[PDB]
């Protein structure tokens, strides 16, 4: 069967899993685990790693520094800038940071990790200017709903705009109603955050469903496996959960292999429905 890809900035078809990196960084006896967690992926044929300057407050980004090293022609490389440091007075440093914690000279993707009180303009302006210096290939947003968008392709510029990560999951399927047909519409990938839920963290009988079970038992594959699947079922979407373990790096890469049947989706949608109004964006 043919590959899922994303196009996703300056590269044509990236593997539609990439690997999260959130909650990674804080724990300095675990950074050999994390290293290697990263460099699995890679070597199962995943590119795109998300961080930010948030993460661990830069301790993530440090990690994928080390895990890198050696191997930047690898990898796409995507870190954020928190909404404050989004603009004339704060974007070129915030980068810079976050460029020395990667030891690495470029991003390939830079991402408004929120929409705070910075104008949008100004916020652009700041990112085009970074893309002409060479730090960024591209640049790219996140937390921004149908409106938000909108108010982006009104800037000047704004239609440069790479991607939009957003919440996104079997059991939390808002941005369907609106957002991600706008997104096709402009050709513009999503990128899914949370897309196994934090592990059944953010909704209580997810993982532990009684049809999700059996549906995933009868495939050989696990349930994160099956909620991948689902993520990642229609184009122009790049699911990044994150796994700091090598077993799950490895079953999530496997998922890129999942083709759900249209009678497996229609139970997935009796049992978490698509939404019927338009839903306030959901974020963690
Ligand atoms: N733009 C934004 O505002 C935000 C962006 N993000 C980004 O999105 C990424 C994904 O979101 P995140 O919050 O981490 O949650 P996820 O939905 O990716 O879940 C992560 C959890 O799932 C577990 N896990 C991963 N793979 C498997 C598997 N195959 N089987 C079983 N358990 C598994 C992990 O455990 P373990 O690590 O021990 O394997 C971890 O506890 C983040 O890492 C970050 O890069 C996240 C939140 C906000």
């Amino acid at each position: 069967m043919v590959k899922k890809t994303v196009r996703f900035g300056e590269q044509a078809a990236v593997p539609a899993i990439g690997l999260g990196t959130w909650y990674m960084g804080e724990h300095a006896a675990q950074r050999q685990q994390e290293v290697a967690a990263l460099r699995a992926g890679i070597d199962h044929g995943l590119t795109v790693i998300d961080t930010a300057e948030m993460y661990a407050d830069g301790g993530a980004e440090e990690v994928v520094g080390q895990a890198i090293r050696g191997l930047r022609d690898r990898v796409v490389l995507v870190s954020k800038v928190y909404p404050w440091h989004a603009g004339k007075a704060a974007m070129h440093r915030a980068c810079e940071n976050s460029l020395r914690r990667l030891q690495t000279d470029y991003l390939d993707m830079y991402l408004l990790h929120w929409r705070g009180d910075i104008p949008l303009q100004e916020t652009v302006e700041a990112m085009e200017k970074l893309v002409a210096e060479g730090k960024i290939r591209r640049w790219g947003v996140s937390n921004l709903d149908t409106e938000d968008m909108q108010a982006l392709w009104r800037t000047a510029d704004g239609e440069h705009c790479a991607t939009n990560q957003v919440l996104y999951h079997l059991a939390s399927r808002g941005i369907e109603y609106d957002l991600l047909p706008w997104c096709q519409q402009h050709s513009l990938p999503v990128m899914a955050y949370c897309p196994l839920a934090q592990a059944g963290r953010l909704r209580d009988g997810l993982f532990q469903h009684s049809d999700i079970i059996n549906m995933a038992n009868a495939r050989g594959i696990t349930v994160a496996q099956l909620l991948l699947a689902w993520v990642i079922r229609h184009p122009g979407v790049l699911a990044i959960p994150k796994a700091a373990s090598i077993e799950h790096v490895v079953q999530n890469a496997a998922a890129l292999d999942i083709v759900l049947s249209g009678e497996e989706l229609a139970q997935l949608d009796r049992l978490y429905p698509p939404p019927q109004r338009k839903t306030r964006l959901d974020m963690v």
